[PDB]
């Protein structure tokens, strides 16, 4: 429908539920800057393992209005009809909520600042799974520190008091395999722009 | 940032600005069921046509405090830095700061489609040029064969959903049809359609 990038870095995420969907959702956005709370009577072995590693907070309760305060993003993973109704009746108008609801989560992966998301508008989640695998293979962890390098370069060049002509030159230069796969190449480029 | 589909159906959307960037942004959510209001002293020929077609509302003036009060999603797509700054609203407020350099909490990824297949690519603004490169590289690998194929897959989904056969049979069938040969053989496709008719 309408695909966007959403900043969750440092933001509050509540997951309502603790079964298999809940576990999937959390796996999905763990890398994202967190503040994850899970509210359910019972949770899964996986949520338990994450709770135990300091990755998540759990509240083994029936969700109440006290759980729905100032949460940036709410995920209602559960199917439990009454819980879904309750949450829907107790959130504000502009509440981001994945359930109605106003947030769908597509298959995706990231390599630091790089992200690729795939959908078929529910025609083939199984194709989407295959394409995700193929793309994860083709875009590996080298893109994590490369896109971090790119990001530093963009900020640094932006700040330069150097002509538009030169800025564009510096921004074009750093887009090839040799910048991704050579630390000398990167480090020397950084030495160059530091001098300006 | 994290990738999500935002459902704007029956939500208020404010587009601040009315140039080329505002027009491009609106195109993206024009068929989404939102109530779109566009605020700029002047607006493009295409925004005008959309207004005249009754798909959005136009406010022909510069933005003021009032315009930002009860708006679910704000897109800033102007060129006057004071408008940008002025908009730059509460926290928890969805906003796309399209006109850079700094971000809102909403970014719009590069996207291409092959029929129903959709790919979204972002580098969190690290490099618009890399994003373009990757979109071209993905365009190369996923060509127009995927446009026809997701149409096949869609029809299969429809026909399999209303089969009076088990859930586990449905899954097996929907799994079966995911490989290169289903995509690239029309015989394979057609014989499978015929097969799921018997059930």
């Amino acid at each position: 429908m309408y695909t966007v990038m959403l900043d969750l870095k440092g933001r509050s995420v509540l997951v309502v539920g603790g079964g298999t969907i809940a576990t999937r959702r959390i796996k999905g956005f763990l890398q994202e800057g967190a503040a994850i709370t899970v509210v359910a009577p019972t949770v899964s072995a996986e949520i338990n393992e994450w709770e135990a590693k300091g990755q998540l907070r759990v509240k083994r309760k029936k969700v109440g209005e006290e759980d729905l305060l100032n949460v940036f993003f709410i995920v209602v993973a559960t199917n439990d009809q009454a819980v879904n109704k309750f949450v829907k009746q107790h959130i504000k108008n502009d509440q981001l909520v994945n359930m109605d609801g106003n947030i769908q989560i597509p298959a995706q992966f990231s390599r630091g600042r790089l992200s690729l998301a795939i959908s078929t508008d529910g025609a083939s989640p199984l194709l989407t799974k295959r394409i995700k695998e193929d793309l994860s293979s083709n875009y590996d962890e080298s893109y994590t520190q490369y896109t971090q390098f790119l990001y530093e370069c963009r900020v640094l060049i932006h700040r330069l008091n150097v002509s538009k002509s030169r800025k564009h030159e510096l921004l074009t230069e750093i887009i090839d395999d040799q910048y991704r796969l050579s630390l000398v190449k990167q480090r020397e480029f950084l030495q160059q722009i530091e001098k300006y």
